[PDB]
């Protein structure tokens, strides 16, 4: 998760 909120891989 490169972000925070539980949805951002495969980023």
């Amino acid at each position: 998760v490169c972000c925070g909120y539980k949805l951002c891989h495969p980023c």
